[PDB]
């Protein structure tokens, strides 16, 4: 730890790692600070679900997720407990207790919004779904040249996909996957396309998928090292970055103020380039703490001098959810090519098929798996092999169905009576809707209340916009109920529901990109540079200005790639002395 | 990966690390294998709660615990779900589903028993309570000499305490701690002694306690290294140890059969000394898989050839629990030394005390904290500082109250109205009973069903013994009810209750120690050596043959230290080159 | 607003109400026992169509009240049990117990 | 409440819910015996459980 670098990056999630990957590799002397610590093993910032124990026991992974998600803004609790002993101490009012935020209107909250403070950020636990946005969801990078805009976006996404190791083949031989995919494909022939969810992941064996994360983008090892003897990189965990220091002219950042949480020491760190990749809530926090926007409850009678649009036009996706139990029809289809003489268990119960036969509804890798299962586990009443991977099916966002869909399984906590149902029968449905950007939808920071790190307390003022957003969310719910019914019935206790606002986590627009500060009501340009500042960049979902349904990280990563191109063209690395 | 070692240890929990610390330090070439992986940061096997994020948000830590506890034996589920859609596939029977164990009588289970597979074992999440056993609970090490027995235990316990960094001073200036301590002291005066729980922990700051773990006992770094150039140690994570190979005479182990879970390869590893420290359940399973005891439902018509006591006499503590909300009388007493004039939130508000006054009920450090809190946070209705540490109180096991007590706070999930009560008010009560060892209480392993690692499925045949154990469990419940009432009334939803059997996780006696195999119905001698075998040692709670109430890990470590003494005198380390 | 959609269930011989010859109810009469499943085919297919229809229709009035989203109710909680002593024109041909005068 | 007060279940299968946090002093059977008016004839998977 010295205190002069070429580039400093705040945050070690996958957007921060994008910047590290590009600028380390191009020869800059880089330092990255994370307020969290290293805790995913020896591959720094890797996916926590890549242990053999979670590949065997995926439902336990919900606990790991919950364990690193900390609610952003909890209103004051007003539940009445009146069965306390009369000897117990009790207040007369619902006072500010337990970390709750008295600035928060409970009725204008994103109660499910949460943040993770670990090296690697949320990419240590994410679901790894990495779809591209289509034009309707996607910010413009070129005005008035739709084919140029498209070429640019194709180039950046292809790069982003290579950093993440995105692919659509990891589940190709799952029987449940193909059963669901083929059924939906048939039911929506000529109306919608289904495919595998694009997933940042690499299959290593029939029972092991290596999920991608920050570590996949950039391995986060300090450099120089044997494998990179000419690169220069230092990661400093358990360091809070508190603010950037602006010059009087508001044209340049002069330093970053940090606080080492283990030692207690404070430093001012100097760089040529400053990159904030602390997440959509914490980028905005650090910026308000640095004198951008304004602190306290906003008021249009006093608009801020710098970045008046910061923390407005915030967007969060609507999310509807359910689970189904596979239809009898679809389970019987699995064994459609099988001849079954005799009675299960006993002497010469037999199950056979004819390879190659073109009466066969199924391929022979399928039939072989089903045969071997039914022959070797004669006591089991289902034709699906016990280690068959889960479905990972999508029909992507389109104008006639403007929502993203995931028809799959991920980490989930089943009641003791959904533990009653064979897991092979269960499919999760998650449909994600787009939310229109509205100036009145805000994230702001108290001037009186502070969080666990003593920083200004984030407060939401949010409601799903009236109009198209609200009507679409209700159309999306119905579309889920209609679609799901083709695969099976609802699992009791996991019927169709809206999820808690913000629980999706895909918060956008807090520090949004546009061409022109005033006209596009934005904070950064298309290079992710903060308006008026030569040397300050922001990365993450906070940059996305549009209403989007699909999972946004690949889009944000693409915008970070473009940002790094500007950096490479405008700043010279220090000579490797 | 070479194949010849002086010593191989199976398991990297605190007991395996005890053996490593001693034997690596004595100059032996040591390999350690764990089926789990490194995932606690760069300090291998360290406590997961030592991140700044968990020191700030202690109650999220219950998630980390749950995420790494996998139930040992789950009976077949018979919950009736009858509101499935008619189109959904439904079995006609409650078949074997979702990893359930059809061998398990649900009414003779330890349903709460769970195992952890990660580097450092359960010591990556444990509560760090490390009391000694008094004579009543403690296995004899010297026969017919209680003073020599005592002297021996004291010497072993003292060394184990240094390895774990056990102390009774880390909460000495907590207001909540001393409030509860002083009150219980006063109330039971002349009848019981109260003290801080002995905790394996080091305070680093007023807001940071470094909880000990396997890492504290042995850092788990491969050697030779810069800090230890003449030592030889290798850790091999993600390796299932499957069998110890017996010679035909049943006098020596000849190799350890392993399975690398990442590469899929199987090897045989050779050592002079084989130490099993895989936990109480997994030590027994490996021995049964190696041909000790017997596979299948036990039958006294066919007692096994080797270690016929293996997996019999198993013990688990009864656990009662509640939470309380602190009494108005005690809260008011926190500020008994203060003079309060004027009105809060205004100029006129003065809180003062007289440092040193002899009529003061509390010492000056306490009064300063209280005055500062009240004066600096005049809107808060409580006199306890926001950052005051939790209570950590015990009255240790005695013949007139034969249970261990913890009066404190640990990780816990508050329902949305327990979130309603200010956390400064809340105290957790856990009392642990001793269970009499009975031959009919058994852990056995299925000859047909296999677990997630393809090993024989553990099955329990357990009921709390009639007579003294049962009588004491109920007396212990009563005593918690009576004692807790002195502090405050119960928190609704957390009234006094017995916890799920085994959820305590202090399983003992599965491979129990004694002096004579037949006479003392045991599996290992006082050096933890398996009877009849020259070179096979078992460490852990499975060795403890007594009924005990207090947390067992320190007792188990003391036994491992003794075992290491025997190894050091009977096996010669290889020359270093 | 509450929404309740009721489907029709095809009569099947295998679907039965019977009475134990050992177990007795609270009035010391033979204990009723059911042997019932929703018939495969049209009945089952219509039940799922009916769920979807409620989901589609109800959305025109408003969204679901949390906790009371679309669900099937416990079988029989409806209490419109039928066919236990069924009417038909001919005992053998119409598999019945009463004629159209409700006479046994 | 009035409706619920005058509705009696026709056929309740034998209950198999495991309660394993009883005090060790409390009496426990070793089987799921016929208890509390349950119908041992009733297959819980072929029932009209809401019939009353
Ligand atoms: C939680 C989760 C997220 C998730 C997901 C499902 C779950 C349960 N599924 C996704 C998937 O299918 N698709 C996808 O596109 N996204 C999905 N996500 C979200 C995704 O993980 C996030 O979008 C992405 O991780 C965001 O990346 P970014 O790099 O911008 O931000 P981060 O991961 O949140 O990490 C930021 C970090 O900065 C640190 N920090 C915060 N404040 C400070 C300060 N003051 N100083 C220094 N560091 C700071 C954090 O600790 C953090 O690691
Ligand atoms: C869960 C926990 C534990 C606990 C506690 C509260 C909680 C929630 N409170 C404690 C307390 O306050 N005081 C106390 O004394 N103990 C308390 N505990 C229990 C304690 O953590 C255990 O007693 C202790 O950790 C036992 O240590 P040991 O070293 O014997 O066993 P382990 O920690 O379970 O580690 C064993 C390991 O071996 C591995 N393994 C298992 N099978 C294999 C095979 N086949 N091959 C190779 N390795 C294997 C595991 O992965 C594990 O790491």
């Amino acid at each position: 730890m010295d205190i002069k670098y070429d580039v400093v990056i705040v945050g070690s999630g996958p957007i921060g790692c994008t910047y590290a990957r590009e600028l380390v590799g191009a020869g800059y002397k880089v330092a990255m600070f994370d307020i969290g610590e290293i805790d995913s093993g020896l591959k720094i910032g890797a996916h926590k679900k890549n242990t053999v124990e979670y590949q065997k026991n995926i439902d336990k992974f919900v606990n790991v997720i919950q364990g690193q998600l900390m609610s952003v803004s909890v209103p004051v609790n007003t539940l009445v407990v009146d069965t306390l002993s009369p000897t117990s101490w009790q207040a007369s009012t619902f006072f500010v207790r337990n970390g709750s935020n008295p600035e928060q209107d409970p009725l204008r909250n994103l109660s499910g919004q949460a943040v993770t403070r670990v090296v690697g950020g949320m990419s240590t636990h994410w679901t790894c779904a990495t779809p591209r946005f289509d034009r309707e969801q996607r910010p413009l990078l070129v005005k008035d040249d739709a084919d140029a805009d498209d070429a640019e976006w194709d180039r950046l996404y292809t790069k982003a996909e290579s950093y993440f190791q995105t692919g659509t083949d990891q589940f190709k031989e799952s029987i449940r996957h193909n059963l669901v995919l083929n059924k939906l494909t048939e039911e929506y022939k000529g109306q919608r396309d289904f495919q595998q969810i694009p997933l940042a992941a690499t299959r290593r064996s029939p029972t092991f998928v290596e999920w991608s994360s920050a570590n996949t983008v950039f391995d986060l090892q300090n450099r120089p090292n044997t494998d990179a003897p000419e690169e220069r990189f230092n990661l400093f965990p358990a360091v809070a970055c508190e603010r950037v220091v602006r010059n009087a002219l508001n044209s340049e950042i002069e330093s970053l103020h940090i606080h080492d949480l283990i030692s207690g020491d404070r430093f001012e760190i100097k760089a040529d380039v400053y990159v904030l990749t602390a997440g959509a809530v914490h980028n905005t926090q650090l910026l308000v703490n640095s004198g951008f926007g304004q602190l306290g409850r906003p008021n249009p009678a006093n608009p801020p001098e710098l970045l008046p649009s910061l923390g407005s036009y915030i967007t969060e996706q609507s999310l509807v959810f359910c689970q189904t139990v596979m239809s009898t029809e679809l389970i019987d289809s699995v064994k459609s090519d099988m001849t079954i003489r005799g009675t299960p268990g006993e002497l010469t119960y037999s199950v056979t098929y004819t390879p190659g036969a073109s009466t066969n509804k199924h391929p022979d890798w399928w039939n072989e798996k089903v045969k071997n299962h039914m022959m070797q586990h004669q006591e089991d009443p289902l034709p699906i092999p016990f280690e068959d991977p889960e479905p990972q099916v999508t029909t992507l966002f389109q104008p006639s169905h403007p929502w993203h869909t995931q028809i799959h399984r991920d980490a989930f906590s089943y009641g003791a009576v959904q533990q009653s149902i064979d897991s092979r029968l269960i499919v999760d449905w998650r449909f994600f809707g787009r939310t229109e950007p509205k100036e009145e939808n805000k994230l702001w920071f108290s001037d009186k209340i502070t969080d666990a790190y003593n920083m200004p307390q984030p407060t939401f003022d949010f409601r799903f916009p009236a109009g198209r957003t609200s009507k679409e969310a209700e159309d999306m719910m119905t579309d889920m109920c209609v679609m799901s019914a083709k695969i099976g019935g609802f699992l009791p206790g996991s019927g169709p529901q809206f999820m808690e606002p913000g629980l999706v986590l895909h918060l956008g627009g807090t520090h949004r990109m546009g061409f022109d500060e005033k006209e596009d009501n934005c904070c950064v340009n298309t290079d992710s540079r903060v308006f008026g500042f030569k040397n300050l960049f922001l990365g993450g979902c906070g940059n996305i200005p549009t209403a989007y349904g699909a999972n946004p990280t690949l889009t944000a990563m693409s915008l970070a790639i473009k940002s790094c191109e500007y950096i490479k063209q405008n700043f010279t690395p220090s000579p490797f002395t």
